[PDB]
Order: C-alpha cells, then sequence, then structure tokens
C-alpha cells in the first residue's frame, strides 16, 4: 500500500503469534519492541537514541509479518517508548520513500 | 524521487540560510535540528525519544528546503545527535511510504 504521513504511519505486526501495532520509522536503523515474551536465545545489548541509552534483549532471524507481509531478522525488545520497526524490516518487506 | 532504505535515508535540506545533511524520519512526528542560532522568538520544550528526554527550543513557521521541495513548518533545535526531519514537514514535501 501506499502510506500517507499525516497521521504515524501506525500499522499491525504478528510476532511469536501475537498481534500488536508498531510504527513504521525510516529514521531508525534497527526493530525496538517493548517489553514483551519471545521463544528461544537472546543475547544483551545496548542501543542509542534522541534521550540515550537503554539495555535490549536481542532476538535473531525472528518471525514477523508487517501489514501482511513476512519478515524474518533481528528484533531488540526493551523499554522503548513506543513499538518502532526499523529498517533492517522495512528493507525486507520492500518498503521505500516516495515524493 | 525514490529513496530505498538500505542505508539511512539522508539527504541535503537548506534553513536559515544554510546547507545540512538530515534524516527523513517517519517515526518522527516534529523535526528536530542540531544547536543552529536561528533569529527570532522561541518558547522551551522536551521531547522525548529512546533514552529519555532532552531540552530543545521551539521556532515557529520556519522554512526548510527538502530536496528542492519547500516546507514552512515548526522546527524544534537542540543537542540532537543527528538532524531529523519530521512528519510535520514530510507531508508538505509530498513523502509517503511504499510497499
Ligand atoms: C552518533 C550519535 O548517534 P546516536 O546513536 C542516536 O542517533 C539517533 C537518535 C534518534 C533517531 C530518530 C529515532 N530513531 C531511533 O531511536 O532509532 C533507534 C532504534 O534503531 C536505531 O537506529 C537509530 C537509533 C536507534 C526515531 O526515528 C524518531 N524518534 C521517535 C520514536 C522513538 C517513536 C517515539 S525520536 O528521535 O526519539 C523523536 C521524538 C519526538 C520528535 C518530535 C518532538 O515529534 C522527533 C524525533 C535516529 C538516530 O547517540 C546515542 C545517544
Amino acid at each position: 500500500p501506499q502510506i500517507t504521513l499525516w497521521k504515524r504511519p501506525l500499522v499491525t505486526i504478528k510476532i511469536g503469534g501475537q498481534l500488536k501495532e508498531a510504527l513504521l520509522d525510516t529514521g531508525a536503523d534497527d526493530t525496538v519492541l517493548e517489553e514483551m515474551n519471545l521463544p528461544g536465545r537472546w543475547k544483551p545489548k545496548m542501543i542509542g537514541g534522541i534521550g540515550g541509552f537503554i539495555k535490549v534483549r536481542q532476538y535473531d532471524q525472528i518471525l514477523i509479518e508487517i501489514c501482511g507481509h513476512k519478515a524474518i531478522g533481528t528484533v531488540l525488545v526493551g523499554p522503548t517508548p513506543v513499538n518502532i520497526i526499523g529498517r533492517n524490516l522495512l528493507t525486507q518487506i520492500g518498503c521505500t520513500l516516495n515524493f
């Protein structure tokens, strides 16, 4: 689809069998979701934002369906203010900016 | 044009008579620019993201040219790590997400 930006580009995602709402975020290199339970191994990681760094749990090769488009990639889980879908997955679903 | 997301979507902007590099950021409601001494009145503001909040100065009705497309709106000036072009300006240049 074509998504305008007059409102936040929020979409429904399916991850670990659960539906959530997430923001399509071209300013984010990586994908960061709010605290949740995901199966499998994970490694601690640090990521920095506008206000500083947070500790996240890094889950690799995680299946995630974004607005009906499948992706399999890295998902960071931690105290982000909102679920954000970053470029690592936006590229997988073929998302581009156009003007 | 069309901008893929393999790399950060960095473009040249023109503001206050200066050229700068900025990030087209669909995850940002508003626009946040590096420290610059713009003329005119302003009001203090707090903006938050990953890692907490930072103090910024809010200037209104600022003209920015983004890839030759002009836009006029609010700009937040402060110690941001990157120049962030938010939806308030992206909408004015007709920017959309597409997949
Ligand atoms: C060399 C130093 O750089 P640095 O590492 C940080 O650099 C960066 C800092 C910020 C960004 C943009 C930010 N992306 C981001 O957080 O991405 C994280 C996850 O993926 C990684 O990729 C890049 C960083 C990591 C997002 O797109 C937009 N945000 C809102 C989003 C969280 C939804 C609520 S916002 O910025 O907070 C914001 C809030 C309010 C407004 C106005 C008021 O409406 C405007 C902007 C990109 C690079 O320093 C470490 C301290």
